[PDB]
Parts: structure tokens; C-alpha cells; sequence
């Protein structure tokens, strides 16, 4: 029922890059999803205490959210685009694993994911 530490956003010994694909992931992909009317449940780690979801972190062992992704991107945490794409996919998958099919949150994730897929389809060549 308690919250775990959030995912890290800093790790000085993890090697890092700033690539054109990672730049697109921030300027286009994250910015597009972040501004959406359905972004709000996804802009920060799930607070299982405030939301009264005592089993959330029993089920979701690889938490991820756009607040974390945003900080990772702003702080150049990633080596490659794949790492960041994986973080978005973990976020959507978690939502679909935890929640009931058809729930509001699922529809919200689906709307964000559709946009994510449309933007990733035009990920620039390196
Ligand atoms: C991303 N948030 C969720 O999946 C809830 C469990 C609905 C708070």
C-alpha cells in the first residue's frame, strides 16, 4: 500500500547521448503527449496512497510515467531512442495490466498511445 522510490532520472555513471532521435523524442513525442487533455494521470508516478490503490505496486513492478520520461529527456539520461521508447511502452502496458478493459484510464492511455505511434512512425534517421 505504500509508494516505492520513483524510477531514477539521474545516474552519473550511466553513459549518455544527445542524438537527433532523442531530441525528437523530447520536442515532438513527449511534448505532444504532455499537452494532451488526457495527459494528467500520466504526468507523475502513480501515488498509490493518495489514489487508494494499495495493490498497484504489488502488480506493477516496472513503474513508468511521463514525469519521469520528461526528466530523463531533459537530463540526458538516455543512450538511445530505444530506451526512451521502451519507457513509453512500459507506461502504457502498466496501465493496461493494472486496469479493467474499458476503464476511463484505459481510453486515456489509448489516446496517448495512438499519438505516440503516429510520432514514432516518423522518428528521424540518425
Ligand atoms: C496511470 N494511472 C493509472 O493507471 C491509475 C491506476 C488509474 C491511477
Amino acid at each position: 500500500s505504500m509508494n516505492p522510490p520513483p524510477p531514477e532520472t539521474s545516474n552519473p555513471n550511466k553513459p549518455k547521448r544527445q542524438t537527433n532521435q532523442l531530441q525528437y523524442l523530447l520536442r515532438v513525442v513527449l511534448k505532444t503527449l504532455w499537452k494532451h487533455q488526457f495527459a494528467w494521470p500520466f504526468q507523475q508516478p502513480v501515488d498509490a496512497v493518495k489514489l487508494n490503490l494499495p495493490d498497484y505496486y504489488k502488480i506493477i513492478k516496472t513503474p513508468m510515467d511521463m514525469g519521469t520520461i520528461k526528466k530523463r529527456l531533459e537530463n540526458n539520461y538516455y543512450w538511445n531512442a530505444q530506451e526512451c521508447i521502451q519507457d513509453f511502452n512500459t507506461m502504457f502496458t502498466n496501465c493496461y495490466i493494472y486496469n479493467k478493459p474499458g476503464d476511463d484510464i484505459v481510453l486515456m492511455a489509448e489516446a496517448l498511445e495512438k499519438l505516440f505511434l503516429q510520432k514514432i512512425n516518423e522518428l528521424p534517421t540518425e
